């Protein structure tokens, strides 16, 4: 999210 971490795995 904002002020933080999107991860696609």
């Amino acid at each position: 999210g904002f002020g933080g971490n999107d991860n696609f795995g």
